């Protein structure tokens, strides 16, 4: 389903976004 | 057609939104 | 999948404690 | 099963560890 596949994009691009904030 | 998954994922697009406006 | 199931609630809960933290 | 779903949510718990030790 394209809401899933998009959530998953979204969720391993919100963890590479948060490491390099709190880096 | 999980109701678990669909919300789960509705809610990490709604958190990745509320975090970027938080940070920014 | 239980790891999907298992992320599915780990999700939600990460943004309520987050939701709270911020508060 | 998709590899995506998989990746993203090995992800997604290690995404929380990571947010709560942080915060701690
Ligand atoms: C990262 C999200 N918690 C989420 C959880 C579930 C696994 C994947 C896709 C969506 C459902 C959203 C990642
Ligand atoms: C809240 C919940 C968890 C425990 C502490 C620190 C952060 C993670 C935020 C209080
Ligand atoms: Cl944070």
């Amino acid at each position: 389903d394209p809401l899933v596949v998009a959530a998953s994009i979204i969720g391993i691009l919100h963890l590479i976004l948060w490491i390099l904030d709190r880096l």
